[PDB]
């Protein structure tokens, strides 16, 4: 007797909602801003990843008026056959510039940029140490090779030695790890893990998708922060969705690195490329990182400050470092009741659950931006007081 | 002794050369449109996927114009979390109004949309039948579940029912395969595989990705043309990068499908949604096919006429029945070499020899278009006829 699709659906339905993690997400009814409209209600947004304010900045829209009024709606192929235009260069160019490497590939997102690259890179026989926190895309990449993966616990570099110390091949030794980690807040021990991988003959990736736009002078990422940009044992790959505000995921290093992805990245082979509208507003961001650095510094300010309030009314922030401030509830259906109660008090912090947190590990991720006001702020803070109070989590 | 990063991309490189694969893409130079530029000269263009001739239509430029003005360049998170704006909704209702499917979710690409729904579906003990020259993004969806994966070969049905007969599951049974074949350009015989789906109890898994703006009235697909849309045991994914002209890929079908997706889909849970130059454009493209359904009757007036003179001249067009029309030139040089020769009289269309297809199999694979005119057609018709007399294929 063999399921039917609403039965096999409606199965898996029953049981995420008997292990709480069933989930109904919000429409949002305004822009992407630090103050929007949720359910009818102007609401303080602390669930986004728009770090620099860009997502509805009107420099980044008339570069995409721009580009869109000139070159149209959609590429029409693949890079590899008619898919590559002057545009795609144009922006692969301004990238590798703004990072510091020789070369820059934009893939159609950060979740398949890691596909691509892992994939390239990767051979049965080489030997992968992964920071058992990376983000799920990471995850997926690693599952389609045929290299042998190994996890260390979460940034704890002696644990990596030992790894590196008990596995060599002939092959590549590959350490994969989050630049900065997306539901943790904390920074990849660079400093630390990258003379150790000089040490053990082995090349870091790193995924910068938190980090870019964020860390480094003018946001140009994690890798750049602890100094290692021009290292050639170091990879780069982070999303343009997020501090950069459109869509896309981005590779950075040796001019030879791009070549090989141009030829074997799967997604970049039988994958679209990006339109003109996603193109100029990258375009965009980047001139406008560079005419206003000091949306990075405000960024920080606002981080220091919400962060140090939040330590100060009781809550465990994980020792997150960057703009992602999460508080922990453990249980999937209270980190949902909390949400619901700061959106009752005006506050839009959104509750996550297993898969995207580990079980009875849910939390509430608060993202500050440079656009955020002190006023946002202390509205957020206020409510976290009232909602922590009636739930009996702080004083 | 490891491997660093110069030596293993030297090493693919070195290898990808000497097997001949090794590739170097072109860079036009100007829009998607039936006549471009490549390497500075103006060609008529059959190597796009631009079926309705949408890509730089000024109507879907204009409604992306109208989204990016209101909403921005950016969503600035995943669907789940704080991605999802009224625009998004907007385009999911029209999409399902318009496939006759309950439901319509978007995700990111087709490449990844195939990764979402086989992945949010299947489960160990499951079980698949997969045509044999199933796309490559079908391929990794399936390598990403732990269901048993069977191949029947090319639209054999016997074959099918074979393999049906000797693989039971309490689980799901998944047939999966193209709508539109890629490479000759030939429809899924859905007319024999779904009764047989209905006699084994297995469920059909379509990705229309060349069926969707082409097949069906008004371009609604392969699954509508043969008249299975309101079958909820027949589930629809197809990219919106091809007669849609943007990007992203949907899934369309079963009204609790959508919520399982929402919940399950990893590339929905971890990529950013679309901009809004995105989904007012794929708007725009929706409400345009209504006003002109002329344009698919286009579409196949061109496909006829430009495989009629091909006919005649004593090409072998492989049965093509899509405006996918390869003309078969057997061995992979003289393909390569017949498309070389065609670019040099102004006509850009795409080489495909070994590894993508068999030895001796090799073909230019042609794309027509709705926004192809008759005197672009006899330009690319009168270049095959020199091509063909040279190269002694023809008369
Ligand atoms: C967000 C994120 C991605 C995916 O970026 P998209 O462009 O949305 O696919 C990948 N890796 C990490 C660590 C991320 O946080
Ligand atoms: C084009 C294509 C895809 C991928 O669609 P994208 O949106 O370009 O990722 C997947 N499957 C098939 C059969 C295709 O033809
Ligand atoms: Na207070």
């Amino acid at each position: 007797g063999s399921l039917d699709l609403r039965a096999r659906v409606r199965e898996e339905l029953e049981r995420l909602k008997r292990e709480g993690l069933y989930i109904s997400p919000k429409v949002l009814e305004a822009p992407q801003e630090p103050v929007t409209r949720v359910e009818g209600r102007e609401v303080v947004n602390l669930a986004s990843n728009n770090y620099l304010g860009f997502a509805n900045h009107p420099y980044l829209k008339e570069k995409a008026r721009q580009y869109l009024e000139k070159w149209g709606a959609g590429s029409g192929a693949v890079r590899t056959i008619a898919g590559t235009f002057t545009y795609h260069v144009e922006l692969e160019e301004a990238l590798a510039r703004f990072k510091g490497t020789e070369s820059a590939l934009v893939l159609q997102s950060g979740f398949t940029a890691n596909q691509g690259v892992l994939g390239a890179l990767l051979k049965e026989g080489d030997v992968v140490f992964s920071d058992e926190l990376n983000h799920a895309s990471i995850i997926d990449g690693l599952r389609l090779t045929k290299a042998t993966r190994l996890v260390f616990r979460h940034a704890d570099v002696a644990h990596l030695e030992e790894l590196l110390k008990a596995h060599d091949t002939d092959g590549l030794k590959l350490i994969v790890t989050d630049g900065v980690f997306s539901m943790d807040g904390d920074i990849a021990p660079l400093d630390k893990i990258v003379p150790l991988a000089k040490k053990y003959k082995a090349v870091v990736y790193v995924d910068d998708a938190h980090g870019s736009g964020v860390l480094g002078e003018k946001g140009k990422g994690t890798v750049h922060h602890f100094g290692f940009h021009q290292d050639p044992d170091v990879v780069q790959v982070a999303t343009l969705s997020k501090a950069w505000a459109g869509i896309g995921g981005y590779a950075a290093g040796a001019r030879e690195l791009k070549d090989l992805l141009i030829n074997k990245a799967r997604p970049f082979l039988f994958s679209t490329s990006h339109p003109p509208a996603v193109v100029g507003a990258l375009l965009g961001a980047l001139e406008l990182i560079e005419k206003e650095p000091e949306r990075v510094e405000r960024l920080w300010e606002n981080t220091r400050y919400f962060k140090r309030e939040l330590a100060r009314l009781g809550y465990d922030t994980l020792g997150s470092q960057t703009p992602i401030t999460p508080v922990l509830f453990g249980e999937a259906p209270l980190a949902f009741e909390a949400s619901r109660l700061l959106l009752e008090e005006g506050v839009f912090a959104v509750g996550i659950g297993f898969p995207t947190v580990p079980r009875g590990k849910a939390r509430i991720r608060n993202i500050v931006t440079a656009a955020h006001t002190k006023e946002m702020l202390d509205k957020a803070l206020e409510a976290y007081e009232k909602v922590g109070k009636r739930l009996g989590i702080i004083r």
